[PDB]
């Protein structure tokens, strides 16, 4: 109870997905596709990955501007989550690809699932280090927009950013 809720070691399934991820280009070119959705377990004191929906890189097709419009599409309305999305970038010199854990709790949601939340915000965010920065968001209109996630990163300059173009 005192020390909260924490996060299950069996994230490291899916993390490890996008943590070794190949080349977008060449390798995860087809297995591009990238998604998950953590919920509260049943006990509501661990944290784990749950069946939801999710996009691939073939779905993005033409009609999705960038991938994480899907997330900000179905997210809840009422509850609080966190989105899991594979910050890439273009340069001149060259691409990068990496991730970003983000945290999404509206000021709406369930006063008691947000505590849980902030108790494994931290574990789950200790757990990955593969990610370069921290995003936190908690409006749907702020969040509707792809530009404030890629826009995280900032270099405005980058030819890519989150799948839009410069």
């Amino acid at each position: 109870m005192a020390s909260g809720v924490t996060v299950n070691d069996e994230v490291i399934k899916v993390f490890n997905d996008m943590k070794v991820r190949k080349s977008s280009t060449q390798e995860e070119i087809k297995k591009r596709k990238k998604a998950v959705l953590f919920c509260l377990s049943d006990d509501k004191r661990q944290i784990i990955v749950e069946e939801a929906k999710q996009i691939l890189v073939g779905d993005i097709g033409d009609t999705v501007e960038d991938p994480y419009t899907s997330f900000v599409k179905l997210l809840p309305l009422n509850d609080c989550r966190y989105a899991l999305y594979d910050a890439t970038y273009e340069t001149k010199e060259s691409k990068k690809e990496d991730l970003v854990f983000i945290f999404w709790a509206p000021e709406s949601a369930p006063l008691k699932s947000k505590m849980i939340y902030a108790s494994s915000k931290d574990a789950i965010k200790k757990k990955f280090t593969g990610i370069k920065h921290e995003w936190q968001v908690n409006g749907l209109d702020d969040i509707k927009d792809r530009s404030t996630l890629g826009e995280k990163l900032g270099g405005n300059v980058v030819v890519s950013l989150e799948g839009k173009p410069l």
